């Protein structure tokens, strides 16, 4: 259907390990929208066509406010083109760069947006795995939108997969190539409330080594700026026995969150 002739790009919104994301206006409609450019020799070498089969299928069909739309792709015999929503506002990521660290407000009204998306896609089994601030993005009145659905699968599953990158966000379950369920997501929750709060991610360490160590014994400490109220829902949330973690609607209905947060579950 759509070629790379039907689009003018623009700036670079930002780079992943695969995607070299464009801000584009579509020629007839003069829609805008984002461009997130794949290199297939780059995804056949590190054998990752499953990850985009699955972040086409899984994006372009689910349709939740707090979840990035995925409206169709191309491609041309080098690369592919997936063309998503664009969020203006930027990453979550880039927010925290910003600002260094969230307010209690601030947190918890991204924590309720976050719980809501993935209440919606654990109803369908949908798990991300790859909930971390880079692949959290913002929409035009500020409202958090999860995206690249690439490392995603349905519950239960094994890793096939290698881990490329930060061990900061992933549970014990899921680093050991364990089974693992919904409450991967959960466990990615807590890494998030933590760092939104305290500037830096819980387990965060000089070495992959030390990480790994850091996350299977859950070692972490609270600077003492974090109340006890989201020290006790991030002690809920952070238990290494995923059967343990809460569900998503006690997080929806924790008293730190719904005293702080600016948006209902
Ligand atoms: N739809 C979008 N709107 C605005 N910026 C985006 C969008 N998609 C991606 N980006 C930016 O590009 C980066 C990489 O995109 P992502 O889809 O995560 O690629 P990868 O799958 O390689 O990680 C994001 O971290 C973000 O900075
Ligand atoms: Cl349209
Ligand atoms: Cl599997
Ligand atoms: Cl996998
Ligand atoms: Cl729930
Ligand atoms: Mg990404
Ligand atoms: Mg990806």
């Amino acid at each position: 259907q759509w070629a790379l002739e039907d689009f003018e790009i623009g700036r670079p919104l930002g780079k992943g390990k695969f995607g070299n994301v464009y801000l584009a206006r579509e020629k007839q409609s003069k829609f805008i929208l984002a461009l997130k450019v794949l290199f297939k020799a780059q995804l056949e070498k590190a054998g990752v066509e499953h990850q985009l089969r699955r972040e086409v299928e899984i994006q372009s069909h689910l349709r939740h406010p707090n979840i990035l739309r995925l409206y169709g792709y191309f491609h041309d015999a080098t690369r592919v083109y997936l063309i998503l929503e664009y969020a203006p506002l930027g990453t979550v990521y880039r927010e925290l760069q910003k600002l260094s660290k969230f307010d209690e407000q601030r947190t918890a009204t991204y924590i309720t947006e976050l719980a809501n998306a993935l209440s919606y896609c654990h109803s369908k089994r949908v798990i991300h795995r790859d909930i971390k601030p880079e692949n959290l993005l913002l929409g035009s009145a500020g409202e958090l939108k999860i995206a690249d659905f690439g490392w995603s699968v349905h519950a239960p599953s094994s890793r096939r997969t290698t881990l490329a990158g930060t061990l900061d966000y992933l549970p014990p379950e899921m680093i050991e190539g364990r089974m693992h369920d919904e409450k991967v997501d959960l466990w990615s929750l807590g890494v998030l409330c933590y760092e939104f709060l305290v500037g830096k991610p819980p387990f965060e360490a000089n070495t992959y080594q030390e990480t790994y160590k850091r996350i299977s014994r859950v070692e972490f400490t609270f600077p003492d700026f974090v109340t006890e109220g989201a020290r006790d829902l991030i002690s809920r949330l952070l238990k290494h026995n995923p059967s343990q973690r809460p569900m998503l609607r006690e997080v929806l209905e924790h008293p730190w969150i719904t005293a702080n947060s600016s948006k209902p579950s």
